[PDB]
């Protein structure tokens, strides 16, 4: 599973540990007992969700790889309850991979310059500023130095591992307007891939504890 | 990563519930900082020992576990301080509990010249646990609520619990338990977790004991 | 400040770092007077802004019994450290709940009686902890045989924002009564020293109910 | 306190909760006799009892280049708040390295040259910026042109034990030297809040190098 974001990124499911059945394992466990049936296990998965019981899906793991523009992954790192491993740009020489914005990206805004030329400028301190990063680079200057030239729309990657309580909290921030609309898109990747593997606790969630408001209107 | 069981003191076990990822998780993580992937057998596995001398712990993160365990409170509050980890509880106040309780053998007071006979000791422990748990039966059958008759069951009763935590902090739990100064009893315990976490990830395990497990009895 | 909770226990505040001018110093790094100041309280409050609220800190000693104590070190965001049952002598200090405890409850047990069974069970208990002891049996182990009602005591260094999921979760009916007690004093002591951080919470964003009535 | 680090950062102390004494009281678990609070303090460094240092916490306000605060925002076990270009249109300020911080390498321009490109560069991404400001193009959208040493401010804070793993880590030569900085700056307000805890530290569980090195 790989969702292409944006114009050159990219949300990849690379592992998954357990699935529904193992909050309804977790939860069960206070009570003494274990699974009993479908229609059973299903509603305890409401019931938990609709009473904040939100401890039972901290053992429902995954690890994405996501590949993403600086400017959101600052954002995404802000999460604190997961773990996080990204490409470096002091031990690697950095591509040439930016975020360029569509020209559909400024509808809704009266601008003085048209949309296309909003597009040109951006790329424009692109192009100048990785032309200027390459040649520090063939200069000897070290690469942890030459790369603060390069714009915040730069492509970066990295892997994330966290757990269903978190990832909803993710969600309740990020699939939301109020998030910046780039991480908006990332976040309905997340929530997609959520669904395909969770589909009681996904459910559960957008009908009792969601708090956001474009995963009510989109689909998965 | 699928199942595993071992029994801990007279009535407790470690049991392996489930795993995410294996040694080459930890691989996969790092390389992305040098823009890389998974190389051979050798070069992955050399990096699993360069990321434990140095102390890069990151990489392991991305190793959970899930284990279902059964121990006494005494053990079980001692545990549960490690805080980088999820859990789930048996609750007293939910359920009715069951007369099991962990009794200390004989051979517990090894090297401890006692007043009494070692069976002694044993023994008397077994009686205050029964007359205990008597007194919770009768209270609980009386109509007292169940979050308050059990709050006269002793530190040794068995609770049961079920607890994810990725590689990297449970190598922080092997140093702190897995070592002649924690109380002997959890010691056993960090011992059958060892044996889980050596078994899913040999080299990051045999990299932990050669360069970076900080205890003396593994 | 030292509030008595159950027959022995206690809350008291130790420390404090900050006041409710701490979080909105804190949250006006993304972008006053007393009117401006606490209205951006009540805003960051109403719409869940919650980081703000963690450059406030407190530290408290508590005495609980170690039932409560097992439900209360479940809350991760936070600091603890308790006293050792394997490196001290344990007193003898349990808590007996008051008759009026079972109160509402029908049961084919006078609630005194009850009450006498709890403190018999301690007394032997005790009793055959301090035998252990005097025959030789290290402490680790002879402090087994005593039950969940023993008293111990803990230092907690917590945020304005994990203390206030603590009183989200332990100030309210479906927590055990014993725990809601000291929410209620961990509540009382939050509100005096940040009393607009307190008002917007129960306000806006607490999710309890005892604190809404008492 | 604040303590200039770079050309346009500082790293300032806004509050402080306890002292040495603090992690003392807390390892007693209790509540003044300096020989064995003293003592205590480093058989706990010693012995690695950390917890009782999660009693002391700092608050500090840093200002600092985006790329040296995402290094610093790894760092998941304390508290942030940061200034935000979604809602604030920023400042003109940026980091732009000295002649000097190129000295000990072999480039095939002068290092003034190295200041020069940074610092055009620089300025071209921030005339676009404001272009694209004054044109009505969003602000969340028109700082992506702005390059990674663009300076930002926050709030950090972090408790004792979290601050020193935070020190083994950036106060080191591996570290980018431009943190290591901050990591120095940081270093010396704990020393001087918390004297006995830093040289126990240092003495018994420090893993980096420099701090052994240049004082406080
Ligand atoms: O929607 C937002 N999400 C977010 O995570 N930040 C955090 C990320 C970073 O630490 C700092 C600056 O963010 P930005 O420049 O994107 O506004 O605040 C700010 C926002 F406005
Ligand atoms: O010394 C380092 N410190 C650090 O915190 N990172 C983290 C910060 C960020 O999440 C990502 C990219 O860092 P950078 O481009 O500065 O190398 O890895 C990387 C290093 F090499
Ligand atoms: O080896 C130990 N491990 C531990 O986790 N504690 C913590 C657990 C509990 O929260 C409190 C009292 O522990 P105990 O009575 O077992 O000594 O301190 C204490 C020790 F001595
Ligand atoms: O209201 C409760 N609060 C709580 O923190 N637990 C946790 C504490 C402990 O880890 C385990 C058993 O709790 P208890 O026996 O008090 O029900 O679950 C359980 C409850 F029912």
């Amino acid at each position: 599973m790989k969702i292409d974001i944006l114009d050159k990124g990219f949300v990849e499911l690379v592992d998954v540990m357990g699935n529904d059945l193992s909050a309804v394992r977790a939860a069960r466990v206070s009570f003494d007992m274990g699974l009993k049936d479908e229609e059973r296990d299903r509603h305890l998965i409401e019931y938990l969700m609709k009473h904040g019981h939100e401890t039972p899906f901290e053992h429902i793991v995954f690890t994405f790889h996501v590949k993403a523009p600086i400017f959101v992954a600052r954002q995404w790192f802000r999460h604190r309850i997961a773990s996080y491993n990204e490409l470096s740009g002091r031990y690697s020489k950095l591509s040439y991979e930016f975020y360029i914005p569509s020209p559909e990206r400024l509808e809704g805004y009266k601008t003085t310059i048209p949309p296309e030329r909003v597009t040109e400028k951006i790329s424009e301190i692109v192009d100048k500023a990785y032309r200027t990063y390459l040649e520090l680079i063939e200069s000897g200057v070290p690469r942890e130095v030459a790369r603060i030239v390069l714009p915040l729309n730069l492509y970066t990657r990295f892997f994330w591992t966290v757990n269903a309580r978190s990832l909803m909290n993710f969600l309740n921030l990020r699939a939301d307007s109020h998030a910046q609309w780039e991480i908006q898109q990332y976040a309905l990747a997340i929530a997609r891939i959520f669904k395909e593997k969770c589909p009681w606790t996904f459910e559960a969630f957008l009908k009792y504890a969601y708090k956001g408001d474009i995963l009510k209107e989109v689909q998965v």
